[PDB]
């Protein structure tokens, strides 16, 4: 009944997905809660705290499971740690910040590259569609890793390209904006805070209209990755037959960035709404497995991880499955990226037909 309680639910029954401990299980079911501040005691059959576009719903949780070969999924959740503010932006800005600090402050990481932005990133009167997101990447051990997302029209849409750019100088990447393809928009900024081997900055573009081939050429890291992989990838996704486009809710590419010498992203991901392109999440999984055994990875572990979220047949609702990604990054492995929505407060009724 309690936000909150279904949240750390559905947590639990995924990280017995992901194999981890019941230590580390009850430590990130804490922290879970922490985040949500006071929204985790409230009522389900209240509405939700912040009109949050974190989810379609509003929940203000999301889920995600990282899929390599030969090995169980990773898992991570996306949360708005200041959702208890509601939907005055700069008051869910600054709760959001605050959690990050005290995470920051617990796990013995700086912000400093955060704090460098903080000032771009929120004004004194931002523009929406959102203020801070943060996701915990779920390791073994207990100590995540961390990383916030942030909005580039903060100050305006009209300012979100000089808004990345701006951000990037700051950060020392000082040729990584004019190695970016042409898009559409800038959706989020996001960071790696804390312990990674190479912590990255990624910006996220927006493409109204992508083709497959367009899929395979949006690419700029080095080493440019395989063209017909990323091709079957969205074709897959979006049951689109071997004209056909992505015309609804739009795919994003995200560019990640790790050293400043190249000059180059070091890292491309392809992110496909599969939930605007299906009549029902059985079209979805379908779809998400069909790409987890293309690529040599554990099927009936997302089967596993659907069922620890919800309880639903899949033909009964959509959005389920919220997006499917195709993630490359320089010297490591591609991996498969689910994103499973917690469907605290609606289930999206399924369609007949998509145009
Ligand atoms: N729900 C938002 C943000 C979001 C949540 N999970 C995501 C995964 C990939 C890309 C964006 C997102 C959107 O649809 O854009
Ligand atoms: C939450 C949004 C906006 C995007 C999801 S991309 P991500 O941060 O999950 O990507 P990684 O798994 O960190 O490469």
């Amino acid at each position: 009944a309690l936000l909150g309680d279904l949240a750390t639910g559905q947590l639990t029954r995924l990280c017995e997905v992901a194999g981890l401990t019941e230590a580390d299980t009850a430590a990130y079911t804490g922290v879970l809660i922490e985040s949500l501040g006071t929204s985790a005691g409230r009522p389900l059959s209240l509405p939700p705290p912040s009109r949050t576009f974190l989810s379609d719903d509003h929940t203000p949780v999301e889920f995600s499971l990282a899929f390599l070969p030969g090995r169980a999924p990773h898992l991570r959740v996306l949360v708005e740690p200041g959702c208890s503010s509601g939907d005055d932006l700069a008051e869910n800005g600054r709760a959001g910040l605050r959690a990050v600090h005290t995470m920051a402050d617990r796990w013995g990481f700086s912000t400093e590259q955060l704090d460098r932005l903080e000032d771009l990133f929120f004004p004194s009167s931002p523009e929406g569609p959102l203020a801070l997101w943060c996701a915990l990447e779920l390791r073994s051990g207990g100590v995540p890793g961390v990383k916030v997302y942030l909005n580039p029209a903060a100050n305006g849409a009209d300012r979100a390209a000089e808004t990345v750019r701006e951000a990037l100088a700051r950060l020392g990447h000082l040729q990584a904006f004019d190695a970016l393809p042409r898009a559409d928009g800038f959706p989020f900024l996001a960071l790696d805070l804390g312990d990674w081997d190479a912590p990255r900055v990624k910006i996220y573009l927006k493409h109204l209209g992508m083709s497959a081939a367009d899929a395979g050429s949006l690419p700029r890291m080095s080493p440019a990755p395989s063209r017909e992989q990323l091709e079957e990838f969205f074709r897959t996704a979006g049951d689109l037959p071997a004209t056909g486009r992505l015309a609804g809710r739009p795919a994003l590419t995200c560019h990640s960035f790790t050293e400043t010498a190249t000059g180059r992203p070091s890292g491309y991901t392809l992110h496909v709404p599969v939930r605007d392109y299906v009549r029902h999440d059985g079209e979805a999984r379908d779809r998400a497995v069909a790409v987890l055994r293309e690529h040599d990875m554990d099927s009936a572990a997302l089967d596993r991880a659907l069922a620890a979220v919800s309880p639903r047949p899949l033909s009964d609702g959509v959005g389920l499955i919220a997006y499917l990604a195709l993630v490359h990054q320089r010297g490591r492995p591609t991996r498969v990226t689910v994103y499973v929505s917690s469907e605290a407060y609606e289930v999206r009724p399924p369609r007949e037909t998509v145009p």
